């Protein structure tokens, strides 16, 4: 691309060691279920709180490479009138932008998905980078079952992220393959991780077959973990199938891989990070953060309604930010 | 993947496929359609884009040579002068109305100049709603070229995936998908070239269509005939109906009901001349062979038009000229014009 | 890829499925004949192996009723006990000698007990010297089971690219490849999940075939018929009819000639009835359906035959009963026995 | 496999820093072409005395890891009466076996080809290792033209060796997996960056898709060079474009990347991988050597005859292993 250095230039900062990304990218409507989980009306003054709430705590923009926006967010002004993405380049973090159109679901499947929003995708891309977005999310869906992820799913999935991947390069935005493996079941780690190793595969293919310069993007994987339903393991038993999946899959010239939550409670995503940073052995890659509930869940309870809860909830947020960062250093204690 | 829509899928894709009959695409788009206006000094307005429509879909003896007729989205709302709606018009004379779906084609990076094409979002509520507006078909065109180094894996790969996963959605709402690889003219090789291509991208179509588990039962096929590039010398009828058919025969499931071929940069005569011989040679062709013509029904019938509605009866006379002749060369008993 | 042998391949191919004939499979190794030779208390020598196949080839009448014989490599360079070659007795009657070239299946690494089959090593040159030795066509064997998660996609995919690159090896040599993927039996599906997976493996490999480059018009196709899993209820032979052609119409291109179905777990008379029942399927069927049977052609006659050489006349009055009735089955006129 | 710690144990060993493979594994043929092109008549009694002259050179065998056999000299002996298997064991280098059947050139393309040898291969391999052999080597061969490699070309090689590294894995070979894209033409060192990006991606998908186990195999690849009929280029450009191919490519997992000499002279080879362990960049396995001409060229002029000669080539030798060994680690000068 006429981006390609500024693309190697803004992947390899996102992987800053003691740095990560929050994911504040939350729809109108998911934001939603988020503000009324704490008895709040989702109208867009309240939107506009929280982001601020969360953009406006003391310490902790240092923590962050990357703050993944919603279309809305991206354009929103602070109440002092500052434009969010300035408050975000001030403090050296990158705006990123959520460029997806949901999921569908496939037929002759049993429920799987693919992911929509190539329509319009470069257009849309390049206003994002005029408004001062330089990286991009695309989240890919995929299920463990008897049968599941099928090959359809796969490849679906894989494609759509690696044509994605290219109208993002084509148009300056460093672009996050998010090939989230659901944790959703009963499997065990083992199955997790040759799922986990599948997948990756066929989407490093994919984004060779379509020429993805891949020194100029993200992953953000699944962690290697048992499934929802089965028997919580160590942090130590995650980092050691985490990491071999990734050995065995995701090229060192991949800058970062910026693991997203999942189902994990904000605890035990950043003590399982912790630990990834811990293991001996060659890791040609940034171990981060991608983190939305991870990181805000604790500062939504805390803050309710405003005032003084603003100070006490900055407070919870700078904890989560100082931890995930530790974290990614393999610094974490407790 | 059974669709609740399978029996009328399937009755339906086998209609178009009646011998003696086949598809009117009249889906050029405002600017393309803009083009063909501008061709004939008219402006392009809404007002003429509906009345050149209006003048083929009113043309007495026409609609009984046609299975169906593919419509822009804007036609497909629209009214004749007398009020009938078109598609009214069309179900009255049995003709299927049919639906264009994709959203334009758009450059691959790291290819010269191959496309891929553009339609996937959101089409399964567009689809539905089109369904609603009384259509039972649908069609998508994937772009190819030859050259050097095309089609490229990766050109084949995003259009026959891109294909499937519409014919899917297609299925799922009660159009029967038209699946549409047209691979392009331009350029100097021979029809030797265009056969092995041609072959190559149609197994690649099935195979994704087999990978997506489309009813093949309830689809379409409409894919380039196999002649020679466009800078290359003309060939004779039977030829395009040899190399046509036996590309056909190695890749096309006998489940397909029907190959409506595209006309591409074929005059009138010679595409209605290259389906007549396809129907006259004698081998296994377990498909009616069938046409879907725009410009190749359509150029005669615009020339005598021009502008203003006293040449419209004799357009209309040149449209049934067309017609007719399409109609008995998908039953190998056209006798030259 | 043209062969120098094309023209040679595509009449061969085509005459295999003149209506009226079809393949005896007597290419069972020294290992699988000898259980067949147990099963009638017979030692398994070459002696007895060359009796068994000789009964065979010289019942009077039997020969006509059939387009060719699958040979092993030993039977190939047998002569019977008169001194005539079997080639050449095969060729006075006009059947056209074949040749298995699979070297057995060997077990996939992370799979459950699915196989892929061996044999690309030097197979070039072995039909080459079959081709010299009177062999027009070739036979090899890939394995697929259903279950749970079978096949799998590893299986699927090394037995369809393992058949691909057999067939050209074959048609570089001057033998018409039978390409066979046969999908076992075993367990407790129903018929309509062997028409799927029967579906998804003729898919992948008619995609493999086309990468290769094979000559399609100079192969030959020896699938399963769609069935119940062998632990299901029998069905009857109008459903294997209806979900067995479906699949063929939704895979094989018309380019192939004849598809000659493999007999498998089936009785005698279960064959030919399922066989006779496809060819009275009012339906585009591109290519002869027709027969290569092993076991559904020989049984009856093992057990007649026994051992001592006065068997042999009502045993070869018993192998003519079969061929007839099969040859009936091709044209769709067999009335039941 | 029941050997995989073995196989893990043995593909790391290779890749020990300071060491490499000597490739001893010319048919009769091909040796016979060595043996004449040095006015050698092609007996057993000369190919035996070749490779003693080889196996008993003073400061050698602790320069290389492994060395690849051809099946005739895994049974051979030394004249004091010596099993070679032996010989190279008590100096700590793993034996290697040959295990391909050559190509055969595929239809319907332009003079590409396909490797043979899975026919009764478990077998052989099983009689390899109880003979002694640890490793096992297979060579795909691709060309770069106009229109090569073709896709049918590249699937055929990778899926073949992806298929011949189980059959290994299962038997207690460490495969050696070796595409070698040849330098024959003239294409520019960025084309055969593209080209060697393009296979080894498929290849690693091959080896995905067939369940084999990265910790246990080796990668044999070209180096990346412009081809032989293009302006020669210095080894910090090779080393740039080789270590950027491997890089986009090759998972971490993978221990041990032995590089093939192709086209290039003795001292060419040398300085070529020197200047790739002298590349500060990250590099998730061993860079080495898998040399036969590049490593026996030299040795093979001083000898002819014997006696007098042997010991100026057995000198000979030894520089030639104490170059590519000092090669291994970064430090070869001239
Ligand atoms: O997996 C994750 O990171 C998503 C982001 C929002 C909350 N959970
Ligand atoms: O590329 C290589 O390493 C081969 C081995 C023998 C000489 N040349």
């Amino acid at each position: 691309s006429k981006f390609a250095d500024e693309l190697i230039a803004n992947a390899a900062y996102i992987g800053t060691p003691g740095k990560g990304i929050l994911a504040a990218d939350e729809s109108t409507g998911t934001i939603g279920k988020r503000l009324a989980s704490i008895n709040v009306e989702n109208v867009e003054s309240n939107r506009r709180a929280l982001r601020e709430l969360l953009f406006t705590t003391p310490g902790a923009l240092p923590c962050l490479s990357g703050v993944i926006l919603f279309e809305e967010t991206l354009y929103q002004k602070s109440s002092d009138g500052t434009p969010f993405v300035d408050m975000l380049k001030s403090a050296g973090v990158l705006p990123g932008i959520k460029v997806d159109k949901g999921t569908v679901e496939l037929a002759g499947t049993n429920g799987e998905t693919t992911t929509q929003g190539l329509d319009g995708l470069g257009d849309r891309c390049k206003k994002y980078y005029e408004a001062g977005a330089r990286f991009a999310k695309w989240r890919a869906v995929l299920k463990i079952g008897v049968n599941e992820p099928s090959q359809l799913a796969i490849h679906e999935n894989a494609y759509g992220l690696a044509r994605y991947a290219v109208i993002c390069q084509e148009n300056g935005l460093v672009p996050i393959v998010e090939p989230e493996i659901l944790v959703d079941g009963s499997h065990d780690i083992q199955k997790c991780a040759a799922v986990t190793e599948r997948v990756l595969a066929a989407c490093y293919k994919a984004l060779s077959d379509h020429h993805v310069l891949l020194e100029g993007t993200l992953l953000k994987p699944n962690m290697v973990t048992p499934g929802s339903e089965s028997a919580k393991v160590a942090p130590e038993v995650i980092a050691e199938h985490t990491v071999r999946a990734l050995q065995r899959t995701v090229p060192a010239a991949v800058p970062a891989i910026v693991f997203l939550s999942g189902g994990q409670s904000e605890e035990e995503a950043t003590r399982n990070l912790n630990a990834m940073n811990q293991l001996k052995t060659k890791k040609p890659w940034s171990l981060s953060f991608s983190f939305g509930r991870a990181l805000q869940q604790s500062t939504l309870k805390t803050w309710g309604g405003k005032e003084e809860n603003v100070k006490k909830a900055q407070e919870a947020f700078l904890v989560r930010c100082k931890a995930n960062s530790e974290a990614t250093l393999g610094a974490y204690k407790g």
